[PDB]
């Protein structure tokens, strides 16, 4: 590159356009970054450069065996553009930056990319938008080192998307919660927090001015600095959110104060609570034989209506795409488990022979049902945290189930054995057997229906030998006393391991996940508080029991900024003017850094031994000329 | 204490040398040109 | 007949062919040891 340097900067030598665009498409074609940033630096039209021509070369020039040209190849000039909606999806598909900055990363040519970013318009859902794409692509690549190599980009430029809106927040909230919450044209309309959530960007939504809009939005037209105290209060008198308790501007502050996320929030937790308690109510006194009274039609009517709002939250969640992403959610999956069990234990019911089986599927469905429950804490910004660690012991769980099951086998085949109970009926062998040494590990240890030196001696059995009646219900007639010292070693044995082994090896393992997943449980609710907010916010400012009504209007009829075009130019604008300086303030940290001093010093000696050897050779010279 | 403590750590004395050696490389070039200049005079 | 070769010859197979052998054997084992086991002849 330095003899171009050289070439370019002589100002008795002037290039015209011609050979500028030639060695622009040669560097482009052979991969030479820092040609390609020299050649356009220098005064090149890079709009007038680009032709339909040049690019179907571009895109020709990629490798034989690499996925684009695969791609490419099984779409059929370039038809990308049915290769990019057949990857990222229709709702997030797509100076030509642009275009170049999407060539480069179909390539993976990382610094090409980079340098096409650094000179790109919209800069932050550009940086999203690559992340997604490197990351879906990254999900067909075959070749390893080539899925590396994708998400090593794909971590950076979410990594630069991160700093640029860090550095455009700390400038003004007004305009960087503006570019957040816009349309991108470029990348389908879809707004950045929707690619973020798209390309898993959990470092994006981890940051201060994602979460502070975020909270904003989650409070609707209310002040974010509201306490709980003074809304819970306002919720429960109505006629009181008309005072200074409740600050707005953040019978329209009653539409205001109603369609708040945070209060639909709570009217569907205290409608949910009632639901709950009269579901209690009908199932511990009101479901009989006999036809259904009022509460149990108003509980059916409760329950229609919380499905009529499942299949609308379902549907509004590409058709397949929204059933995919709504079915994704696992509280979206205890929602449709519950339902499925009320519509099992009803149908049983109404049938007159199974009413005590319809009983039971109600009786477990209470508790699905009341599992729900669970994600009302998912909103504290304390316990938050806790609920998405919680699910990650589960591993731990099943090897202590695992081990525990083994365990039980062998300690109570063994003792069964050992005792000869002569009730060997094989439910009484099973409960004998697994439901007996299970309660012994919570403080139930049945001694007079093991330890022979409790029981009384007689002669119940035919068989020869000693035998002794034990007491219990269930612990069989009589049993044998052969080798009961051994019972009672068996039994210290398995308390010694069951009740002290087991249990703290998994009280250290639940510490070790704990401490070990704690970090990456607390970005993962941060990104999921997105969706939790998105949830509430287009859900209908009813309660379920009267939502009906709300979805009759829904069937009646059968998070976004408008910007217009200078409002968005000067937005773009100041954007490329906060990613300049961020990237001028980086290079110049680098270029401070010791490593680089430490160079120049290196280099700047050099330069001084080459002086000095032509002042010697010089000095020798003058010396021999004038003697 | 404190201030003396910052300039003999190891970032101020390159930052120094690199000065030194800027100051070096200005007094060669300067030298150098003396130098053809004395020999362009004495020929 | 190649596929079934290749099928029940794989490591992976093996084992858990195992498996169901040795819990099937454990079976056994507490049946004939809870009710089959009597002074009379096996
Ligand atoms: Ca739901």
């Amino acid at each position: 590159v330095d003899i171009a340097q050289s070439e370019l900067f002589r100002g008795d030598i002037q290039w015209r356009s011609f050979h500028l665009e030639a060695s622009l498409m040669d560097a482009l074609l052979n991969d030479r970054p820092e040609f390609v940033r020299l050649l356009i630096s220098h005064g090149l039209s890079l709009g007038h450069f680009l032709t339909p021509m040049r690019l179907a070369q571009l895109y020709s020039a990629a490798p034989s065996n690499s996925l684009i040209r695969n791609l490419l190849d099984q779409a059929s000039p370039p038809d990308v553009g049915h290769v990019l909606r057949m990857l990222l999806g229709k709702m997030c598909a797509p100076a030509p930056w642009s275009d170049l900055l999407l060539w480069a990363l179909l390539l993976n040519r990382a610094q090409m990319a980079m340098y096409f970013w650094e000179m790109g318009s919209n800069a932050v859902s550009s940086a999203l938008g690559a992340c997604l794409l490197l990351r879906v692509m990254a999900r067909l690549e075959p070749d390893a080192e080539e899925a590396a190599r994708r998400k090593d980009l794909a971590f950076k430029f979410e990594g630069m998307g991160v700093d640029l809106f860090g550095e455009c927040y700390r400038s003004s909230e007004v305009r960087a919660a503006r570019l957040l919450l816009r349309r991108c044209p470029l990348w389908g309309d879809a707004t950045c927090l929707q690619l973020a959530m798209q390309a898993d960007a959990r470092a994006f939504f981890a940051q201060d001015g994602v979460q502070s809009l975020l909270t904003q939005k989650w409070w609707g037209d209310m002040a974010s600095t509201t306490p709980i105290w003074a809304l819970v209060l306002a919720f429960f008198c109505p006629p009181l959110i008309y005072t200074r308790l409740i600050t707005f501007r953040k019978l329209r502050r009653w539409f205001h104060f109603w369609g708040a996320p945070v209060t639909i929030f709570m009217g569907n937790v205290v409608s949910y609570l009632l639901f709950l308690l009269l579901f209690s109510r009908v199932l511990l006194v009101d479901f009989q034989p006999a036809p259904p009274g009022s509460l149990e039609l108003l509980l059916y009517f409760w329950a229609f209506t919380l499905l009529c709002e499942e299949l609308r939250q379902g549907l509004s969640g590409s058709l397949s795409q929204r059933l995919r992403l709504y079915l994704a959610d696992s509280w979206n999956q205890c929602d449709l488990v519950a339902l499925t069990c009320f519509l099992l234990g009803v149908g049983c019911r109404l049938t007159p022979g199974l009413y005590h089986l319809g009983r039971t599927v109600l009786c477990i469905d209470f508790m699905v049902f009341t599992v729900r429950l669970l994600h009302i804490f998912t909103v504290n910004k304390q316990l938050g945290p806790k609920i998405v660690i919680v699910s990650k012991m589960m591993k731990d769980v099943f090897f202590f189930l695992f081990f525990l099951g083994v365990w039980l086998v062998a300690y109570g085949v063994a003792t069964e054995g050992l005792l000869r109970p002569r009730d060997s009926d094989f439910p009484s062998i099973l409960r004998r057997v697994f439901y007996r040494p299970y309660l012994q590990i919570f403080g139930q240890i049945p001694q007079e229906d093991m330890d022979v030196a409790l029981m009384e001696h007689s002669n119940c059995s035919s068989e020869p030998g000693f035998w002794a009646h034990p007491p219990g219900a269930q612990a069989g007639t009589c049993v044998s006393q052969y080798a009961n010292w051994l019972v009672v070693l068996l039994l210290v044995i398995f308390l010694l391991v069951a009740n002290i082994l087991l249990v703290n090896l998994l009280i250290a393992m639940f510490s070790y996940t704990f401490g070990k997943v704690q970090g990456n449980s607390d970005l993962y609710w941060k990104a999921q508080r997105y969706r939790l907010i998105r949830e509430f916010h287009s859900r209908p400012a009813l309660a379920p029991p009267f939502i009906v009504i709300s979805h009759l209007r829904l069937l009646l009829r059968q998070f976004r900024v408008y910007l217009s075009k200078e409002a968005e130019r000067k937005l773009l604008t100041w954007e490329s003017v906060h990613k300049e300086n961020f990237l001028l303030a980086r290079a110049r940290d680098k270029r401070e850094s010791d490593s680089e001093r430490l160079k120049r010093t290196s280099q700047k000696v050099d330069l001084a031994l080459k002086q000095l050897g032509h002042i010697r050779e010089y000095e020798q010279r003058l010396k021999v000329l004038e003697r």
